DNA sequence: AGCGTCGAGATCC
DNA sequence: GGTATTGGATCTCGACGCTCTCCC
DNA sequence: AGCGTCGAGATCC
DNA sequence: TGGATCTCGACGCTCTCCC
């Protein structure tokens, strides 16, 4: 509402209480970014929503005010296993904390009533699911007679994002977790979640029933990752042994992941690495969830070095010592690759994050995403980050995320500020026999693939295609590639999908902005290395 | 800019539209609106209409369908609404088809090759959003007839579904997009009863359209007389007035008396057969043999009323419904008009008379404690019902934020027939009284139930409850309820809900607007006749 | 656990 | 010398059945 | 319609 | 004057994840 920066202090009458607990149960020296902020709020019982990237420490800001209150603080979780991960924190620190779900024995559930009622109940914390609120009149009527002893004075809602339709989850369980504030409006309330918008926070803000809410923002900044964009190889398996030549040389015997596309990239990845001697693991959705658990129990306990895993992969990973994350394909946005990237370096020590750019990924990813409204855009953002050889990795995730960053904040921590030695190309011609070439093409009534103008660019393909006096530069093909996405993402090009009985396909068309060219005096200037 | 524009016959396509109409579906003359989104719909220009049930909707997509060339794609969200329409259009002769979840493998087939048939006399294809999300064929296949100018016209029923904040929400909306991206040059039409200034914006969102006409049809009903009437204290007496009703002005005629709870459904249905009613129950508890048994028994006029919970509404076509009667009021402004439209869909006049009782309003509102809206929309039928003088019809219009001639109803409801012959009586004194009540129960620390209230206020029930010099005044108990409804529903008093094992239950306590009674002038007044 | 209802048992006139 | 209901209403208590509520 | 191996098919030696 | 491996072309099921 006001400012963080305001609560960033320890002169508070429970401060003392706060720090005790930081140290002592949970064993921490110092607060992660704002975690202070958002505990010091909640104390003086005042409804705060928290951003914070996965990772950072959101549970510690309800877990601890739990044991600096009298009673016990009540957690909505939307699924069973973020419970159950919490759940077994807590039994290792020490913190009494139980959990109810749908199908819980009958018994349980009895015993945790009465714990709930209880006036000595050492209970410090019980996770519940939305239904268990909005179904259950025994649960409800516990919870409130709990309230009016002044042993339930505390609300974390998780997921909070959950409430707005125009979040990535929506949960209709949701929309009655306003009846919370509605009947124990004396119980402070937050709400975590690591990705929202305005939009979703005040439509969460108004199925909550709350009035006023501090909204405190986490900085997306991870200082000791490294951020680096390579040429992802034409020859794949050429690209198995560069990523083969990183594990066994920086990182040997260091814990990893590799991101990929597709559920068969993700086991030919796998199988790949596995011949080649490295102890490799591929995770995606098609596996069977006992598979799935295997992979991932053989990985935490680092049997398996690395794990070859598609989007999938993502449940309650808290693995600290993950040295490096690899992208054998670019991510399908700035906000996915940004928390799959991040999985890297949860220790606070240096890590990783390494992106392969193809130009046929774009492709794959564009006639995937055709059913997103925006998933375009967001893909070619994604795109615009990989083709750029000069702005920091940072300086492009801030631009992302709307956050004010400051351009020495990098601190040599990607490529690009490690490297002026840049220059500008002018590249109109190449976007004019482009155009000859597309032109041709549409006369014959023959719709054209990346790969069908490339090569017409280049003279091979099907000789009708090639135009008279279109002579490609002489560059490598990856120049060429970037070129033509250049293009792409500046709209003299445009993508036009087609779809067919197995597959959908891109062709690239004419764009809007082709009319410009009709003018000599217009430019357009790509930056290459000199 | 707005539909009278578009009101006319003068377009090229007119003739073949009135022709259309007379000759395929021998209706010789148009409800409101349907020639206007006729006429933009044929103009190839996108159009939501929003238009209450049973106003004919689906023929503004369907008569243009035979005056195009190929096909329309219809989308419709429940696979009933669809049964609906394609028996309509065979017994017509129009040869509409309808894929969906399960349909056997082999009418896929046969219905592909019509998509790909030059020559098909296919006209409506009906498809849940799912089809269009996830199946690549279904969209290979439309993209293939959309190339050969034979699919043309979209139509989106249920649009408010794209909206969380719409009556329904349903998630696959939100993939339809995808139809105004990869088919520019086809026209939708978006269908809905119900929809907001949100949901509108919300869906033309989702669907990618960024220029839209938006007809909003009168919510008005000319034949139906609308009524409001005391709901007895006494249930054999209710259900004697009932009998009243039906053996009376209603002999021989069908209709439907909607009930709060399925066993009150149940109870009237038997009170009502072994007084000589022919009466069936229906409620979503019922199995699907008895629903539609008892469906076909009350269409062919076998039983005379179906005594039902809000799960009738099912596709009722009913065209004889000469009177629906509520035995208890609907949860809100939107259910009572949908329920009570179900009559004289005929034209031909017809009753909507409803029961108006004190206790409903706790049992609807503890039903409703859940939905974050409830109490409000509630509240809004229970000043509804209370009022006296202003004409119904003026009353939903305000509900429908829609402009309203208050001598436009015409003697057509019970307000309108009674003609000033009102008056304001200032109740404040019994505002006093029923707050010293409150205040002396929450200082013994009791809690008040609206009869418990009343029973202090009345000088009976717990002695301890009493207040003393309250004496209350000498009304009909009828009086005494409205006096506390309004109290009520004008935030001197609030519910105060409490969930227990069973139930949940409302208390009264002193409401927010209370500390108003301070100024000494204040006043509160409630109409009344003289 | 709690509301709403209804006799028994007091008190009075 | 002492005086106030083989009754007739009335509080005024306390036990004692339901509770389970729409819609997908 | 599309990418990629793999036959078909040449002319030349 | 026969058949070489090296260019095409063909059309197959296609190659897209999980929220
Ligand atoms: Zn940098
Ligand atoms: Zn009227």
């Amino acid at each position: 509402d006001s400012s963080p920066a305001a609560w960033n202090k320890e002169d508070f009458p429970w401060s003392g209480k706060v720090k005790d607990i930081l140290q002592n149960v949970f064993k921490l020296e110092k607060f992660r970014p704002l975690q202070l902020e958002t505990i010091n709020v909640t104390m003086a019982g005042k409804e705060v929503f928290l951003v914070m990237p996965t990772g950072g420490g959101k549970s510690l800001c309800y877990q601890l005010p739990a044991l600096c209150s009298d009673g016990f603080t009540l957690v909505i979780c939307p699924l069973i296993s973020l419970m159950e991960d919490q759940l077994m924190v807590l039994k290792q620190l020490g913190i009494s904390a139980t959990m109810l779900n749908a199908s819980s024995s009958k018994e349980h559930v009895k015993w945790v009533h009465a714990e709930m009622v209880n006036k000595n109940s050492e209970l410090k914390l019980i996770y519940v699911t939305p239904e268990k609120i909005a179904k259950s009149k025994m649960f409800m009527s516990r919870l409130e007679k709990a309230y009016e002893a002044r042993r339930f004075t505390r609300i974390a809602v998780d997921e909070v994002h959950c409430c707005s339709q125009w979040g990535h989850d929506f949960r209709p369980d949701y929309k009655a977790l306003g009846i919370l504030k509605r009947q124990f409006p004396n119980a402070s309330l937050i709400g975590l979640t690591a990705t929202a918008t305005n939009h979703v926070l005040t439509d969460a803000q108004k199925i909550l029933c709350i009035e006023k809410c501090f909204t405190f923002t986490a900085s997306f900044n991870r200082p000791n990752l490294y951020y680096e964009v390579r040429q992802k190889p034409s020859n794949t398996e050429d690209f198995i042994e560069d990523i083969v030549k990183l594990i066994n040389g920086r990182y040997k015997g260091q814990s990893g992941i590799i991101y990929c596309f597709s559920q068969k990239d993700s086991e030919q990845v796998t199988v790949s690495l596995q011949n080649l001697g490295i102890h490799a693991g591929a995770y995606h959705a098609n596996l069977e969830p006992e598979d799935k658990t295997t992979v991932h129990r053989k990985w935490s306990a680092n049997e398996i070095q690395v794990v070859v895993a598609t989007v999938a992969f993502g449940m309650g990973i808290d693995k600290p010592d993950v040295r490096f994350v690899i992208h054998h394909s670019m991510s399908k946005s700035m906000e996915n690759y940004y928390q799959e990237s991040g999985r890297a370096g949860r220790d606070d020590m240096k890590a990783d994050c390494i992106l392969y750019y193809g130009f046929g990924d774009i492709f794959r990813i564009s006639s995937m995403v055709v059913m997103e409204n925006v998933g375009q855009q967001k893909l070619y953002e994604m795109v615009s980050y990989c083709q750029n050889i000069s702005k920091c990795r940072r300086v492009l995730m801030a631009q992302h995320f709307d956050e004010v960053w400051n351009s020495e904040a990098c601190n040599k921590m990607c490529d690009n500020c490690c490297k002026s030695a840049f220059e500008r190309k002018n590249i109109t011609e190449y976007c004019r026999d482009l155009i000859k070439i597309l032109k041709q093409a549409e006369e014959l009534n023959e719709k054209l693939t990346p790969l069908k103008l490339i090569d017409s660019w280049m003279g091979k393909g099907a000789a009708k295609l090639r135009v008279a006096g279109v002579v490609a530069p002489t560059l490598p093909r990856e120049d060429l590639e970037k070129i033509i996405a250049h293009f792409l993402i500046q709209q003299y090009l445009k993508e036009d999908y087609s779809f067919t009985a197995y597959a959908t396909i891109s062709y690239l068309k004419i764009g809007p902005k082709a009319n410009l060219l009709n003018n000599e005096a217009h430019a357009i200037t790509m930056q290459v290395t000199k």
